DNA sequence: CGGTCGCCTATAGGC
DNA sequence: CGGTCGCCTATAGGC
């Protein structure tokens, strides 16, 4: 539920985005001791209190240290924001943001923790 | 369920495909007469009796007259005559094969009579 | 693969 | 559209 601490710019300002049971934030975390991998890849969508104003804000890096991060800002065009969003949640697990229900973790890519 | 009489090069020969709950045969309606329109498109997928062999037949024209008609051969590619079915079907009511228990007619479009 | 970029191909659609 | 065509573009994916 909560705008990540990281997010300077937008937390006290906004929320993340929420629409009935979808909630537009995930963490995302890739660990395999043998080549040496302890990262996570946090995504969220948010909406700031003050207008019906969009941004996309991620951030990754390895568990820790508070690593690097974009903010990709979308104006009022939410449904750009839900791409994005969807499309690097994609890019980092290669399951859909709509089918997370029945998440399954592949080989070589990131995995889910629930919220 | 029959093979259509005037595929005259396969009655006798073959019969209708059958696959499961799948069925490949096919009688379209249009029926407009604000516009002028009592059209049939019949569309069978043919199994020869004597071997593995494939074919699609279509035939369409105004109710009444016997129309003009294709035969497309597929040799033994099941798969290749299928499409060609499916797609034909989609072309002409734009609902798919997959979703016809579920039929919804299209304003523009042939409607499905249900066989038997 | 953190970021980002951009051929080629195979389709699908407009005309 | 009842058959057939074929350009050009826009689009999506693989690598």
């Amino acid at each position: 539920a909560p705008v990540d601490p990281e997010c300077t710019a937008k937390v006290g300002k906004a929320h993340v985005y929420c629409e009935g049971n979808d909630v537009y934030d995930v963490m995302l975390n890739q660990t395999n001791l043998q080549f040496n991998n302890n990262k996570y890849y946090l995504i969220q969508l948010l909406e700031d209190d003050a207008q019906r104003n969009f941004s996309v804000w991620m951030r990754w890096g390895r568990v820790g240290k508070m690593g690097q991060h974009s903010l990709v800002a979308c104006s009022g065009n939410l449904n750009k924001a839900k791409e994005i969003f969807q499309k690097k949640f994609l890019d980092k697990t290669k399951n859909n943001w709509e089918d997370r229900e029945k998440f399954e973790k592949v080989p070589g890519k990131y995995d889910m923790l629930q919220m």
